[PDB]
């Protein structure tokens, strides 16, 4: 069971080169871009948002995020109906451009931002990249590189002022990994995509660098996995939970049941096992099986209550119905629950 686990672990490790060098090119294009960009009026103080292991995120096997920040001067936001995550925003420039009114249209500034890519593609096509324009509006541009490596490429202002109302009561960290540390990381900047909710010009808050500041920095003891006494399973039980996922996915590929669920579930559940288990001696490596079942069983309860809150918005439920379906939950909770109870045989060789 534990042997198992870190014999999957090990097997995840054997492509570490070939996810290091396709990121390797990722950023060469990256950087390409985030010249052109600041040729523009509105991009012109762009830069590359630290959201990653290599500002190049992974959140798949072989498909990187990348995250564009604009410093907007100070901005004044408008909820949104009650939707505690997404917003207007509005000012108090050369981003006067894109304003309708008082507000800043996100598909205007999105819209600029893809032509100034799309030719930047195709003008330099002596590199072999095209892109398709995926529906989220984040992410707001996907490029296929030599078609086989992709990257989502997410543009997001930047907000150096307080954290709006409803993360208040998130990032309920003062237990884990203290009430200094959550202050100081309040005092970061917050960061607004592109996202219309279900369409508008509303933005969605972003706390992706929080997140990785978190997984990065993540032991209650400062020296957490720093020496040889202090090796937690923290990073190895969220690895294996994104991998459980992405399992079950391929497994389900013939309906695409569970094509709403993403890491970033897997993740938002996981920093609420950290917060649940504060201690670094609830996640000694030798008790890798004991934690990966704690992880497991936290995201059956939230399948199966149909409520994941968001880490840093507690009243953004990510499983409510308005986003996925009462079947597709049921059905993974009923695939999970199998996994756990035969001691996950997606995990055979
Ligand atoms: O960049 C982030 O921090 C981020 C936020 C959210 C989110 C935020 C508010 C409400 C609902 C959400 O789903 N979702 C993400 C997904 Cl699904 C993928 C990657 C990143 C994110
Ligand atoms: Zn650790």
């Amino acid at each position: 069971g534990a042997s198992k686990l870190r014999a999957v672990l090990e097997k995840l490790k054997l492509s570490r080169d070939d996810i290091s060098t396709a990121a390797g090119m990722v950023k060469g294009v990256v950087d390409h871009l985030l010249l052109r960009l600041k040729c523009d009026s509105a991009f012109r103080g762009v830069g590359l948002l630290n959201t990653g292991s290599y500002h190049v995120k992974i959140s798949a096997p072989n498909e990187f995020d990348v995250m564009f920040k604009l410093e907007v001067p100070r901005i004044q936001l408008e909820e949104y109906s009650n939707t505690r995550a997404y917003y207007f925003v509005k000012f108090k420039n050369p981003l006067s451009q894109f304003l309708e009114g008082e507000i800043l249209s996100a598909s205007k500034m999105l819209s600029k931002f893809r032509k100034i890519i799309k030719e930047e593609i195709n003008d330099i096509k002596d590199t072999d990249v095209i892109m398709k324009r995926k529906r989220g509006g984040s992410p707001a541009v996907t490029l296929l590189i030599s078609e086989k490596i992709s990257v989502d490429i997410t543009l997001a202002l930047e907000s150096k002022s307080s954290w709006p109302a409803s993360t208040q009561e998130g990032l309920r960290i003062q237990n884990w990994l203290s009430a200094k540390v959550r202050k100081q990381l309040r005092l970061k900047p917050f960061y607004l995509v592109p996202k219309h909710a279900k369409q508008e010009e509303t933005w969605r808050l972003s706390f992706s660098h929080i997140e990785k500041e978190i997984l990065n920095n993540h032991g209650k003891s400062k020296t957490c996995c720093e020496n040889k006494e202090e090796k937690c399973c923290r990073k190895d039980c969220l690895k294996l939970m994104k991998y459980l996922l992405e399992q079950l996915k391929e497994r389900f590929k013939d309906k695409k049941h569970l094509d709403k669920f993403s890491s970033y579930h897997v993740k938002t559940a996981f920093f609420h096992v950290c917060t649940q288990n504060p201690q670094d001696s609830q996640w000694d490596r030798k008790d890798l099986g004991l934690c990966f079942d704690n992880c497991v069983t936290y995201f059956l309860q939230c399948l199966r209550t149909e409520k994941l809150e968001n880490y840093f918005i507690p009243e953004f439920n990510l499983f409510s119905s308005n986003l996925i379906d009462k079947r597709s939950k049921e059905f993974l909770t009923k695939q999970i629950e199998y996994e756990r109870n035969n001691e996950f045989p997606v995990f055979d060789e």
